[PDB]
């Protein structure tokens, strides 16, 4: 039941490795899921709601992993705490690159994709700013920019850089170098005076 | 002659303040330019080639201003040299926000918009990396990350942050704060050890 639903999601994610949402039909999704076209429409109002759900699941998987990290701190130096947190996004979205690239293209046309994006970007920026403020209160980082504006620009940087890398856009940081590159920019901008 | 062409460009830019490319018709563009629809097609193969040209002009205006800056250095402290260079992008794209937002949405669907983007992003990253390498050779900045990977991530950050600000996306750095925010991240990541 939820079984046919998972099959429809697994098929869309496999086909999105191969072509854009525009070149995938509902019949392709039903064919791969082993169901009819009207049975598809029982589970999803459209192929776009299928993308929306896949993106929702990827975003919630990152959010949950971050929640886990936050509750039980990886005890390590400061550099490593930031590395570990950015790696959540690198590994989560990096394990679903076709969803990430399709979700990105859809932010342009879909009001629901734009809102899901915006809700989670705000949540992760607020968390990031809470960590920078924690570090400033303990005296580990200087009071330079407003924490919240710093956290917005660093999160936007990661979103754009991670996503260019995963799509291999011209130009982009190679995926094997993108984590070191981001952590250097984060640690220097947060701790630097 | 080039006169009717400018009129068609000026009309598209005015209408793009109001609605997306999808909600602008060739007849709207011809109506605003004071010409017929077939006379439009003489100058532009499509409304999309009109957007492509407007974006091309905005990108070339930024590039030329940067070329001017590069030939005659604004003599000032290091922080100010970076501020002045990023301000080229803030002022240029910031003076054509509807073109910038429409061009951005089109990168998703248009192969020619994607290539224009990619050509100039590479050129400005290469220039940025040349400046970081100049600073390292003179001993003013430490050899930390590869200059070119650092320059890719900082340019991607600016592209994403400037464009979110100009569109007032939720979330974004307020436009009155975005220049200070970026220059802090640049100067700390470039000079910080
Ligand atoms: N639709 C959609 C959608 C919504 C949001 C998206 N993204 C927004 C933000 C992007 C980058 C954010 C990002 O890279 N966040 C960095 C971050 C998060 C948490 C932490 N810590 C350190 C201490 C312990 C853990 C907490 C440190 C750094 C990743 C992609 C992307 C897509
Ligand atoms: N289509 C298209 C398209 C193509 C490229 C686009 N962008 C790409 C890069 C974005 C940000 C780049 C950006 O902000 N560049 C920063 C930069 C450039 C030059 C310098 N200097 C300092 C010393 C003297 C002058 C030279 C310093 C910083 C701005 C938007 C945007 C759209």
């Amino acid at each position: 039941g939820d079984d046919r639903e998972l099959a429809i999601l697994a098929t869309a994610e496999n086909l999105l490795e191969d072509r854009p949402l525009a070149d995938i039909s509902v019949d392709d999704l039903a064919k791969g899921a082993g169901i009819s076209r009207p049975t598809f429409y029982f589970y999803f109002p459209s192929k776009e709601a299928v993308l929306l759900t896949l993106l929702d699941r990827v975003v919630n998987q990152a959010d949950m992993a971050l929640q886990t990290l936050a509750e039980n701190p990886a005890d390590t130096d400061r550099e490593n705490m930031w590395r570990t947190g950015i790696n959540v996004f690198f590994e989560t979205f990096g394990s679903h690159k076709a969803v990430t690239r399709a979700g990105q293209a859809a932010r342009a046309t879909s009001v629901e994709v734009a809102e899901l994006w915006s809700t989670f970007m705000q949540k992760w920026i607020a968390y990031t700013a809470a960590v920078i403020d924690a570090e400033r209160d303990r005296g580990a980082a200087p009071r330079t920019l407003p924490a919240h504006e710093l956290a917005t620009a660093l999160n936007l940087m990661n979103e754009r850089t991670l996503f260019a890398s995963f799509a291999g856009e011209q130009p982009s940081v190679p995926e094997a170098r993108v984590l070191d590159t981001l952590v250097h920019i984060w640690v220097t901008s947060i701790y630097g005076e």
